[PDB]
This record gives structure tokens, C-alpha cells and sequence, in this order.
């Protein structure tokens, strides 16, 4: 039920539905389990043009919009600007194209996906003949502006940043002129990665910070080492989910809810989708805050250093 105020005034529920799903994954799938979603209590869905799915999880929304279930105010749409749109002039028809697609007439948040520009064109990822992704260089506070525009339009009700570090963030903040500060920054956090002074930095300038692969990355193959740890498996996790009669996702969902935090969890098994709700129905103490905090190795599960040299890279 719970929502958090956002410093444009809109509310953002803090519990969120992640909707990526790799390519092998069938498009329904996204359809179904997104419908499973809103039925299982989640009125925050996140989205972006880069995961594929913004046609399948937007008709989940107007599925349940119009048999009844809800209304479109009670739901929390995001979709992402990807990397190749950051030149100004093509952030507003990313966004139109991503509601075209999804059939909406506005997302509740529009981020801006990455920090990292990429060269625009129909590429979602463009490579040279060597196979290495061809950069771009953008003023980030151009794209900052388009996205201002975005939000004055209607588009978006309110605006927001994800993957950006501390300087990014303030060089946003900084910005002349500037209209909409960001509600919001969505990066990776949980107990292995807890962001803890970049979300102490977030709650002093009124910005939400929303945790992704908040239950430990679906450890994709493409992107993951097999040899990272499996944050589900943690012994401290198993042990205060038994503790609890609960489960160590759940555990690690609560521990966000209580930092402030607004937790993203995927998944697209029906019995998982009904059992992370239940994050609202029990309390960590505050020595089992202190012991997850505990848990704290700056581990990043998105390899991402093959794209060290992106002057806009976040991890510098
Ligand atoms: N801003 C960004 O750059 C960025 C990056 C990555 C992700 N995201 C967003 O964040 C969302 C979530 O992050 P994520 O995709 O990395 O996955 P995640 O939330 O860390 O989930 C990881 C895996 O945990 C499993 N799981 C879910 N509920 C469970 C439960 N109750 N018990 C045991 N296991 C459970 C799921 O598998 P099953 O499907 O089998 O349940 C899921 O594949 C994404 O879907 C996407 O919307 C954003
Ligand atoms: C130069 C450059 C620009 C952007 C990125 N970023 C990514 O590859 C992402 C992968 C991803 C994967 C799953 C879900 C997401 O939400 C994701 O979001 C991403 N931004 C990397 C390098």
C-alpha cells in the first residue's frame, strides 16, 4: 500500500514490479506476469524501451485498467530513455515512441537509463567492425532539459536519473536554469552493494533511491560471473528468513523498505510474484538491520568495466 512523496509532489509506491527479462524469455510471458503482478498487489511497474516488453506490459496495464481491477492513477508506470536517444532533440520521440508502444498516454517516470551516451541511430547497441560499442559525447544536462520538456508536456509526470554516481547527480543539481530536479535515482543496490552513503546523499538533496537487482541479478550468463555470490543463498539471509517464517528475498526486500529505499523485484513465477507483497506484513529488528548492513562487500553483480573509458562511466 505504502507510497513515498516525491519532491515534485507525485507518489511513488516503494515497492516495484522489474519487468526485464532476457531475450529468450517469449514477449507473453511479460503480459502475463505483469497482469499476475497487479493482481498480486504492485502498483509500481518498471519498464524501458531497452527490455522488449513495453507493447506486452502496457497491455498488461490497460488489461487490468479495463477489466476493473484498477484505475490508471493507481498504477506507476516507468520507462527508461536508453543511450542511443541522449542527443536533446531525440529524448521527446524515444518517450512518444515508448508510449506509442506501450499505449499509454504518459509514464509516471521517465529516467534517463544510463549516464553512458551512446552513438545515435536504430542500434540499440551500435559497433564498430571490430565489435566494440561506438560512444557518444553529450552534455548530460542538454538531455536534462529535453527530459524538463518531457515532463511539462505531460508526458511524464515526474522525471528522474538511473546508474548516475554522486557527480552526475550534481552536476544535474548544479544545472542554470534548472526546472525539475530528479525525483529519483535507480541503481543497483542490496545487501552485498548498499549504497550507503550515496542513499544518505540522495535523502539530504530529496532524491528517492530505487534499488534494482534487488534480489541479486538473475545472474545472466552475458553479463554475470558464475563465481560472484548468489545473495539468495546468504547465510545470514537464510538465517533471518527462518528466523522470521519468511524468505531470504523477502528479507532482503524488507531490508530496503526500512533503509528508505524503493525496492524493485522481478520475477515471472506466479508464486513468487505473490509471495515478495508480503514484504508489508512483518519487520526486521534493528539488530537484523544491523547485521545485513553487516553483509556490506561493494560488490557489483553488472560487469560493466568494458566500458571503462566512457568518460560518463559511472564506477570512476
Ligand atoms: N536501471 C538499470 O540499469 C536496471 C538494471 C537491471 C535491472 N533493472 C530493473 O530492476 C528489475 C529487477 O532487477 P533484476 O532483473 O536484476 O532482478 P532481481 O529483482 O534482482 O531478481 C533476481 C531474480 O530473483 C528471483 N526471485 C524473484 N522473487 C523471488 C523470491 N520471492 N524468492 C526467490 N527468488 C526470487 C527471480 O527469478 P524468477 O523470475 O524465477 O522468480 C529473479 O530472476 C529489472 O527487472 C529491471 O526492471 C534496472
Ligand atoms: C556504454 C553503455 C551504456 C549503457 C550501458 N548499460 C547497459 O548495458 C544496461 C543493461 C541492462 C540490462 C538489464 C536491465 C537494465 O535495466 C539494463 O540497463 C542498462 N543501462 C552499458 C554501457
Amino acid at each position: 500500500h505504502q507510497c513515498v512523496k516525491l519532491n515534485d509532489g507525485h507518489f511513488m509506491p516503494v515497492l516495484g514490479f522489474g519487468t526485464y527479462a532476457p531475450p529468450e524469455v517469449p514477449r507473453s510471458k511479460a503480459l502475463e506476469v505483469t497482469k499476475l503482478a497487479i493482481e498480486a498487489g504492485f502498483r509500481h511497474i518498471d519498464s524501458a524501451h531497452l527490455y522488449n516488453n513495453e507493447e506486452q506490459v502496457g497491455l498488461a496495464i490497460r488489461s487490468k485498467i479495463a477489466d476493473g481491477s484498477v484505475k490508471r492513477e493507481d498504477i506507476f508506470y516507468t520507462s527508461k530513455l536508453w543511450s542511443t536517444f541522449h542527443r536533446p532533440e531525440l529524448v521527446r520521440p524515444a518517450l512518444e515512441n515508448s508510449l506509442k508502444k506501450a499505449q499509454l498516454d504518459y509514464v509516471d517516470l521517465y529516467l534517463i537509463h544510463s549516464p553512458m551516451s551512446l552513438k545515435p541511430g536504430e542500434e540499440l547497441s551500435p559497433t564498430d567492425e571490430n565489435g566494440k560499442v561506438i560512444f557518444d559525447i553529450v552534455d548530460l544536462c542538454t538531455t536534462w532539459e529535453a527530459m524538463e520538456k518531457c515532463k511539462d508536456a505531460g508526458l511524464a509526470k515526474s522525471i528522474g536519473v538511473s546508474n548516475f554516481n554522486r557527480r552526475q547527480l550534481e552536476m544535474i543539481l548544479n544545472k542554470p536554469g534548472l526546472k525539475y530536479k530528479p525525483v529519483c535515482n535507480q541503481v543497483e543496490c542490496h545487501p552485498y552493494f548498499n549504497r550507503s552513503k550515496l542513499l544518505d546523499f540522495c535523502k539530504s538533496k530529496d532524491i528517492v533511491l530505487v534499488a534494482y537487482s534487488a534480489l541479486g541479478s538473475q545472474r545472466d550468463k552475458r553479463w554475470v560471473d558464475p563465481n560472484s555470490p548468489v545473495l539468495l543463498e546468504d547465510p545470514v539471509l537464510c538465517a533471518l528468513a527462518k528466523k522470521h517464517k519468511r524468505t531470504p528475498a523477502l528479507i532482503a526486500l524488507r531490508y530496503q523498505l526500512q533503509r528508505g529505499v524503493v525496492v524493485l523485484a522481478k520475477s515471472y513465477n506466479e508464486q513468487r510474484i505473490r509471495q515478495n507483497v508480503q514484504v508489508f506484513e512483518f519487520q526486521l529488528t534493528a539488530e537484523d538491520m544491523k547485521a545485513i548492513d553487516g553483509l556490506d562487500r561493494n560488490l557489483h553483480y553488472f560487469n560493466s568495466d568494458s566500458f571503462a573509458s566512457h568518460p560518463n562511466y559511472p564506477y570512476s
